[PDB]
């Protein structure tokens, strides 16, 4: 199981570039 | 199970690049 | 099970680039 | 599954490139 | 199954390029 | 078990940049 | 600028299911 | 700007589901 | 700004499930 | 700015569910 | 400025599951 | 600011389960 968030140079946005995963599996 | 999240030089933005998943799989 | 989100170089944008998705699979 | 989502180089966008996706399979 | 979204270089835009896609499969 | 989280250079952002995930699998 | 509303199946309803979106800018 | 609206099913209600978004700039 | 709205199989409610999203700013 | 609201199945409530939300800045 | 609800199965309440989230600034 | 609520299955409650938070900044 990988999983990497990387982030980078992200300046001065509103409300943006939000992430949200509900992911469900069998 | 591979994830993987790059947010890079995203400036600026107003209410913009949001993401929303919700996937369900069985 | 592959996912990948990448946001680059997303500028400006007002209520723009925004994703929703709702996936189900049986 | 096999899933990818990239934006990029997307600037000065009003209310555009917005992406509602919702399916349903059996 | 295999999705793929790719927004690039889409610039200047209103009210333009939105998909919205409601798709059942049974 | 591969997790990796980096945030890094992500300056003046309101209400922008958060990540929730709620992920299951089988 | 853009608007998507899909209305269908209600019934029998009293002083319900009401939308208002409102925005004013300076 | 942007407003996605979606009301389906909803019987017999009375003075429910009433969605109210306001916002002021300045 | 950015308004998605779904109201799917609500009934025989009172004076229940209001949403009310208010912002100013100065 | 960016609002995402989502009812789902709520049923035969009294004065439940109600949800706001004000935010007033200077 | 980002909202996001999700009221999902929610059902013969009386008077619960009120939300209510104030910011007052100056 | 930033607000995330889900409910769920949440059911049969009188007077239960209610959710303030408040905040006041001079």
């Amino acid at each position: 199981s990988y999983s990497s968030i990387k982030l980078s140079n992200n300046n001065n946005n509103s409300n943006s570039n939000n992430i949200e995963i509900s992911k469900s599996e069998s």
